């Protein structure tokens, strides 16, 4: 996250780290028992890590627990990143307390205006890379669909939304990827591409959460 502050411990309570020996993405607790994330973030091997704050130092909220299976969006294309959803399933239920806790996933999509909270342990720095040990955050509002496909010709879908700002300065950046866009409780976008950080008029593109629901809704029911 590019000039965003630092959260504060367990304030976010369902941000998870994605661990292959090291973050290397984010993602969101959506029930006890799974995750979700960007289908970019795909890898297998993936430890899922809750209570995170300091993911260097072993704080004491922690869970770690192995995924035992992961599904990528049946239309994820790579190229354009149309579809950058996924879900991973928990070998083992996670324990939810006041640090640990699930986000609730929308009944409606969010309009442009409305602020919401972006989070992750990804880089810090517009230019060159500094990557900071505890979670931290940034409120953004979602853009209008005209200055979205304003700013990125031809490459937005009806499945991204812009969130962020045309000046530039504060953004999601690498190792952000996959985590959660929260707005009024609800989960609604996930951090998922950009022309570089922070950068004047190429604000952060986020997977549109509110198009998939019953996508992932009947995917946890018979998995
Ligand atoms: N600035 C948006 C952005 C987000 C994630 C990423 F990996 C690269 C760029
Ligand atoms: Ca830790």
């Amino acid at each position: 996250i590019v000039g965003g502050y630092t959260c504060g411990a367990n304030t976010v309570p369902y941000q998870v780290s994605l661990n292959s020996g090291y973050h290397f993405c984010g993602g969101s607790l959506i029930n006890s028992q799974w995750v979700v994330s960007a289908a970019h973030c795909y890898k297998s091997g993936i430890q899922v890590r809750l209570g995170e704050d300091n993911i260097n130092v072993v704080e004491g909220n922690e869970q770690f627990i192995s995924a035992s299976k992961s599904i990528v969006h049946p239309s994820y294309n790579s190229n354009t990143l149309n579809n950058d959803i996924m879900l991973i399933k928990l070998k083992s239920a996670a324990s939810l307390n006041s640090r640990v806790a699930s986000i609730s996933l929308p009944t409606s999509c969010a309009s442009a205006g409305t602020q919401c909270l972006i989070s992750g342990w990804g880089n810090t720095k517009s230019s060159g890379t500094s990557y900071p040990d505890v979670l931290k955050c940034l409120k953004a509002p979602i853009l209008s669909d005209s200055s979205c496909k304003s700013a990125y010709p031809g490459q937005i879908t009806s499945n991204m939304f812009c969130a962020g700002y045309l000046e530039g300065g504060k953004d999601s950046c690498q190792g952000d990827s996959g985590g959660p866009v929260v707005c009024s409780g609800k989960l609604q976008g996930i951090v998922s591409w950009g022309s570089g950080c922070a950068q004047k008029n190429k604000p952060g593109v986020y997977t549109k959460v509110c198009n998939y629901v019953s996508w992932i809704k009947q995917t946890i029911a018979s998995n």
